[PDB]
């Protein structure tokens, strides 16, 4: 989850940038969606 509205499922999901993550989740600095 990031500091936005919208929806971000609670899960373990690997990422390299925000756009890899579903919904409005962000990609944390270590490569996981939040």
């Amino acid at each position: 989850s990031g500091p936005n509205g919208g929806v971000c499922p609670v899960l373990i999901y690997l990422c390299r940038r925000d756009s890899d993550c579903p919904g409005e989740c962000i990609c944390l600095g270590n490569g996981y969606c939040g």
